């Protein structure tokens, strides 16, 4: 009960808590580390008909903010040795060797550039077989490397090359080797017997209890489950990457660079980075409908900003997250919900406490 802790209390009650009522959410998480001490808020219930509040200990759906895992699976193989950037699917993939998807490189696929990839695969391609037919018979669209289109099959198969170049699947690759580095004990791909009575029902529309349904090289896109505790380790890990070991350091360190600029966003791996102060607006854009669902021209970066923040949003049917840092503030917030919620509206309140919080 210090000064802090009362402080982050207030200003996550002033600015997250009325959206509790204003979207009807049955229970949500909000964390801040600042300073590196974690300061947790939780309101509501994480099961409706149990009645079971959420807590420390409850487990959400991440949505896309699960692509942040990926990219740092992908800058541990790259900083190993396993990968290059520069590689195509196919020398891994062999399927699709000497095909045109063979022609787009894995930065590329991390960052969405391949110029015919949608933000999600059809919908009549569900099994491993149609997936593979998806990839061999893909053809090119738009000029390879030039126009960013968020994508799901596009960091979904550099998650698959990142671990068929680590020789596991990819839930091994997070489950054995990303989430023990980064100091991670309750974040899954498969959320194992032992923890589903820690595992939140997210909520639809209707108020009914709805979970992640299987889907496409789901697990590397949106499959990623966690707590706040463990959420904001890992924001913690992104805030100073010096104190972890030289393998996921370099990873960590690997996702914060931005390989390209759409307007005033830079698309790091997985991250989403500004120059530093950012304004709401900027913060705002980056989500908009304009940047998140159609293609868009990139352009080369001339000079990536010396003082940068970084955020990700992230959603399943029933879950909204929202993640950002701040590395010369040292501070940085997560927030989970079971029920979607508008991103600008996670956006316009961690933008309230970051800024209103005394440093
Ligand atoms: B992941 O959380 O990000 C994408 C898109 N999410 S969304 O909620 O469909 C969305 C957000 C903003 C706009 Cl402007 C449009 C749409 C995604 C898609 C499927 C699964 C996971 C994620
Ligand atoms: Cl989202
Ligand atoms: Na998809």
């Amino acid at each position: 009960n210090t000064p802090k802790d009362q402080e982050i209390k207030k200003l996550v009650d002033q600015n997250f808590k009325p959206l509790l009522e204003k979207y009807d959410v049955p229970g949500m998480a909000v964390g801040v580390i600042q300073n590196n001490k974690k300061y947790e808020m939780y309101y509501g219930l994480q099961s409706v008909q149990d009645k079971k509040a959420v807590n420390s200990s409850t487990i959400f759906e991440l949505g896309s903010v699960s692509k942040l895992f990926t990219a740092t699976a992908g800058g541990y193989a790259k900083n190993k040795g396993k990968i290059s950037f520069d590689d195509t699917p196919g020398k891994y993939w062999k399927e699709l060797k000497n095909t045109p998807i063979d022609q787009v490189n894995l930065l590329q696929l991390a960052t969405y550039t391949s110029g015919n990839l949608a933000l999600q695969f059809p919908d009549e391609v569900k099994t491993d077989q149609q997936v593979l037919t998806f990839f061999k018979d893909w053809k090119p669209k738009n000029s390879i490397g030039e126009y960013r289109q968020y994508s799901n099959p596009s960091i979904g198969l550099f998650g698959k090359v990142v671990a068929l170049s680590m020789n596991k699947p990819f839930d091994q690759v997070l489950e054995k080797t990303i989430f023990p580095a980064l100091g991670l004990k309750h974040s899954y791909v498969n959320v194992p017997k032992t923890q589903m009575q820690n595992y939140a029902f997210g909520y639809n529309q209707e108020n009914q209890p709805i979970r992640v349904n299987p889907g496409p090289l789901d697990a590397p896109a949106y499959g990623v489950k966690s707590t706040l505790p463990d959420m904001l380790s890992f924001i913690h890990a992104n805030l100073n990457p010096q104190k972890y070991p030289a393998d996921i350091q370099r990873a960590i360190n690997e996702t914060h660079q931005g390989r390209y600029q759409v307007n005033t966003m830079y698309q790091a791996l997985g991250w989403e980075e500004f120059s530093y102060p950012a304004t709401l607006q900027t913060l705002l854009d980056s989500n908009s409908e304009q940047i998140v669902m159609k293609p868009n021209k990139v352009t080369a970066i001339s000079k990536e900003p010396s003082v940068k923040m970084y955020h990700k949003t992230g959603s399943t049917t029933g879950f909204g997250t929202y993640v950002v840092f701040i590395p010369k503030e040292n501070i940085g917030l997560v927030m989970l919900t079971n029920k979607r919620i508008p991103n600008e509206e996670r956006i316009k309140a961690a933008y309230a406490v970051l800024n209103a919080i005394k440093k």
